[PDB]
DNA sequence: CCATATTTAATCTTC
DNA sequence: GGAAGATTAAATATG
């Protein structure tokens, strides 16, 4: 019988964090879990934040792909 | 197959 | 106002 809990604060990426994600995206848009773990450790972000960033990046590039 | 994980598509939300 | 981070259920992928 759980109450409705609020959302986590929206992540505000630093420039170094975003550059780390973009550089990995360049070699694969779908990092395996080991890579997501490595990226989480290098950025200090949670593995979920890492996964979601790639999710959202893929959605963005998919729309652009048809111009 | 079957349980679990990941991804997709769509959207809600906020910086 | 607009890009994008966070969430959701469904679909697809994986072991």
């Amino acid at each position: 019988h759980m109450h409705k809990r609020p959302k986590r604060p929206r992540t505000i990426l630093t420039t170094q964090q975003r550059r780390a994600f973009k550089a990995s995206f360049e070699v694969s848009s779908k990092p395996c879990r080991k890579v997501r773990e490595t990226l989480a450790a290098e950025t200090g972000l949670s593995v979920r934040v890492v996964q979601v960033w790639f999710q959202n990046q893929r959605a963005k590039m998919k729309k652009l792909a048809r111009r």
